[PDB]
């Protein structure tokens, strides 16, 4: 545990600490009440609401990257690391995320205001900020010394800058409303979604699973999402399950906010 995973750590921790949280389980229930910068995590988080929100909570400049065995990769110096926070799952590794991103950006970069770090992980996934573009080619350089091995956001070739338009948290896009713009809908592409189909080993499960895949599913657009109903639709199994039309699920969205 170096210098830098020291100052990530006191300024993680005296972050978490405005916080106020009880020292008598109750972690997680402060996280699961807080999703956003201040956490820097997502977990149980809702999607369909907090995606409106984050634009908000971001710095101007957006980075990200890919792990490659995330979990693996991690030394005990983390670990370590990890205590001092808490001396002071998934909300473990976010908040183990939350230490490699502060340690890598003091090492990567001179001037840096870890105040205006404004990150949210949920595990290894994150979508980080800073005021001024930052680079995750450079910042996965300063990784090798700690045994992570980070690559380009979403499995891509080379290192581009991350834009609102390319960027994806918890596999999901941001895409605003075209009836109201401020709206943020959560895509996650199709292709993931139907290589999530199941017909589970228990056949009582898949109903309430394809409820769930539609609830990801509308968000691509009432033609996509039909076209995706029509699919499931077009053998028996499928056509025995309940499936909501585009236009509820699409009112009840607006009506939530």
């Amino acid at each position: 545990v170096d210098e830098y995973m020291k100052e990530a750590v006191d300024h993680y921790a005296g972050q978490l600490m405005s916080l106020d949280i009880n020292t008598e389980g109750n972690l997680y229930a402060a996280f699961h009440k807080n999703p956003g910068v201040i956490t820097g995590s997502a977990v149980g988080c809702d999607p369909d609401l907090f995606w409106s929100k984050i634009p908000v909570l971001m710095e101007e400049k957006l980075f990200a990257f890919d792990y490659t065995g995330y979990d693996a990769s991690l030394s005990p110096a983390w670990f370590e690391a990890l205590k001092m926070v808490l001396e002071k799952t998934s909300i473990f590794n976010s908040m183990i995320n939350n230490l490699i991103i502060r340690t890598l950006l003091l090492k990567t970069y001179k001037g840096i205001d870890l105040d205006h770090l404004k990150m949210i992980a949920y595990g290894d996934d994150v979508i980080a900020s800073y005021p001024h573009e930052v680079d995750a080619s450079l910042l996965a350089q300063s990784g090798k010394d700690y045994g992570l091995t980070m690559t380009p956001a979403d499995k891509s070739a080379t290192f581009e800058t991350v834009t609102w338009e390319n960027v994806t948290f918890l596999k999901r896009f941001f895409r605003a409303d075209e009836k109201y713009p401020f709206l943020i809908h959560p895509v996650m592409p199709m292709k993931e979604i139907h290589e999530s189909i199941r017909w589970t080993k228990d056949p009582r499960n898949t109903q309430d699973h394809v409820r769930s895949l539609c609830l990801l599913a509308w968000h691509n657009g009432e033609e996509e999402y039909n076209k995706f109903l029509a699919k499931i639709r077009s053998v028996p199994i499928g056509r025995a399950l309940a499936l909501p039309e585009y236009s509820t699920l699409y009112d009840r969205w607006l009506d939530s906010f």
